[PDB]
């Protein structure tokens, strides 16, 4: 079996991990939990296991086979290179790898084959992309993809454990104290990085991430540059408007696609029913489509409201759900561990292709 | 002055066209509060004055200069010819007379020129398309429209006062007593009049109205016949796809166009700024960009986030958001009200051209 270090185990994604992989076919001989010096030395379950939490060094990963980090871009960059160093295979959530060309960016269902040449870092994919992937990639095999407009309508765990405790906290204050929303205090969402924090309690945030020079945020940016990456297609238009709403957990997409061959709408939802990962719920006689309430605690991905587009003889519309914790974040990094155990790619990678941040 | 009656005084839009009129220019000599035989007898204000509420019915409305109806499209159906009949000019917020050809469907800022040949009935769009309408029309003037793609963020208000109650109960129970939002038990969300209702508590429902023959919601397709008659402009493709989310009042929509000409982004946000009706709220370096809470309360609509798409030469993305119960009904239907009286049209109409009952 092996030795498997989940780095960022207290976090949303974190827990979330813990539970995928208690759930996991994975051969584990030996847990490990990593955080920041601020947890060190507190327990976590695994199982009925009582775990030791560590701090993350560029020490810590003698004898780990495998280490899915969900920490925060700057943890992944200080602390994985030395983790490949070591001799482990990483599975990074967060986005630091993921436009590097000696990085594979996966999500099972879709690019597996790309895991096959890994050199010791597989990145997930951003949550919104994955789902959408999920979604659209049955869709590319038959009919083409030439462009997608996606609006999406995001979770508040997407910002991590931080961002859920104020958003409940916030709508506490409003339902039961009577608080005006104008007048709620915010510290995190949109953007714990950024100058300015706003309520997101029965509001809607058109900013996810930071900006970026083009007027797009970086959430909006990765859905464009992930997307082409994963589905090896540079050619593929994607325009992407990112929206925080007061949801928990899940997070809803608004996708336009328009093919490079007509689909017909009935072929469309049996080619979506048909690819592993996602689920057809469309019933509108019965109105059944994807909510986000429903897709919670599920590895799948949610696809309905599939119509033609009223006027593009190619265009479609669709509603797509996930958990972002669970597809969008943990589950798929839990799927990509279990893909590199099918294939035999647990090992350690001879030559270093990543800086070492620490030295 | 005139003689005013609120038709459906006591609901969600009711309670703001009262403080829509509160407000006005209007000069207004009587007001009538006017809903269903159960509310009939109790009382209302306006402004300090006691207003007793009346029963709506075929007879009500003699003498009465001007009707605001809303009290949903079964209410204008049955009374709002029989107003006509009695002198009145109606500004109806239901859908029931939007695409009839003998009525004006009007935001003012956008088509006013409209107004002059009415009926004796006004039609007040659909909350989603009039603040749509508002963002668009000063693109469209100065280098047109070829194509949207919505998708909207609409609150809960938008439903009537039911459902406001109903999605602050579920909030409740989710968060004071640790029901799991996929066990709340809904009775009115997505559409009071369907077969079956979903919690909106932390969720996000893709249903706003009934599913029509094609798979778009009456609401999707109400966003895409009303925008071409407001712009008078049949060959305008519009799509759209209509979600609830748990906001109880203001809706926000991200709006992709295409323009017939290439329009510099710093040209189309002045001229957003420039449109009356419109305030340009896009300032990305200090994260300024409209908001549903920052909108409610206001009668403007708010324009930001503009940007051009990354790959077709002509489109453009944007994020509008409005209070729908202002903007969206009883600001416009006010508007619309002072607009035909600085025309002169507040007069009886002398043939009729509405069926009664
Ligand atoms: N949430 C999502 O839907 C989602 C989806 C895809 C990807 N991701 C990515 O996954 C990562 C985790 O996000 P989250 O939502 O789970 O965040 P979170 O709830 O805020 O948790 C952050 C985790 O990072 C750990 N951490 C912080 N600084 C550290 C350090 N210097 N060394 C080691 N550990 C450190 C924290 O440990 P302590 O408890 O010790 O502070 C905690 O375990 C982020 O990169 C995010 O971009 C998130
Ligand atoms: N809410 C929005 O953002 C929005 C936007 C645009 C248009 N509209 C339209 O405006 C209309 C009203 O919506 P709402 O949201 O205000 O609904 P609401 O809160 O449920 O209020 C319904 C109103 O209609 C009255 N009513 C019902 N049956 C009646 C009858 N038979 N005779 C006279 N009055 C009757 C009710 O009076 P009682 O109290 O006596 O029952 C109440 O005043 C609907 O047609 C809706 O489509 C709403
Ligand atoms: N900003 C984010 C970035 C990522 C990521 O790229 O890992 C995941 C979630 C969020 C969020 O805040 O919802
Ligand atoms: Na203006």
């Amino acid at each position: 079996g092996y030795t498997v270090a989940v780095v960022g185990a207290t976090g949303a994604v974190g827990a979330q991990m813990i539970k995928m992989l208690e759930e996991s076919t994975l051969p584990i001989d030996k847990i490990r939990y990593l955080a920041s010096a601020r947890s060190a030395g507190k327990s976590l379950k695994f199982k009925d296991q009582d775990i030791t939490i560590e701090e993350t060094t560029e020490t810590a990963f003698e004898g780990v086979d495998i280490a899915l980090f969900s920490a925060g871009s700057s943890t992944s960059a200080k602390y994985a290179p030395y983790a490949v160093k070591a001799g482990v295979v990483v599975v990074d959530n967060t986005s630091y790898f993921r436009q590097n060309p000696d990085v594979p960016l996966v999500v099972p269902e879709v690019n597996a084959h790309a895991l096959d040449a890994h050199n010791g870092i597989i990145a997930c994919p951003n949550c919104s992309t994955i789902q959408m992937m999920v979604a659209l990639e049955p869709v590319r095999q038959k009919w083409g993809l030439d462009r997608i407009i996606v609006s999406t309508y995001q979770a508040v765990s997407g910002a991590g454990m931080g961002a859920i405790l104020e958003t409940q906290r916030e709508l506490r204050e409003v339902l039961n104290d009577g608080v005006k929303p104008c007048d709620l205090h915010a510290e995190i969402l949109p953007s714990g990085g950024d100058k300015k924090h706003y309520p997101i309690a029965f509001n809607a945030l058109p900013q996810i991430d930071v900006f970026t020079d083009n007027d797009y945020t970086y959430e909006e940016m990765k859905m464009t540059k992930e997307t082409k990456k994963i589905m090896e297609d540079d050619s593929i238009a994607v325009s992407a408007t990112c929206v925080r709403i007061p949801v928990l957990s899940a997070h809803s997409e608004s996708v336009y696609i328009e093919t490079k061959e007509v689909a017909p709408i009935e072929e469309v939802k049996a080619a979506i029913a048909a690819f592993p990962g996602a689920v057809l719920e469309d019933d509108v006689a019965h109105q059944i489509y994807p909510q986000a309430i429903n897709a919670v605690g599920s590895r799948d991905t949610f696809v309905g409201r599939i119509r033609k587009d009223l006027d593009a003889e190619k265009g479609i519309h669709m509603w797509v759900v996930s958990d972002n914790l669970l597809k969008g974040a943990a589950w798929n990094s839990v799927q990509i561990a279990e893909t590199l155990h099918e294939r035999g790619l647990v090992r350690p990678t001879a030559e270093l292709k990543f800086e070492l941040k620490l030295e």
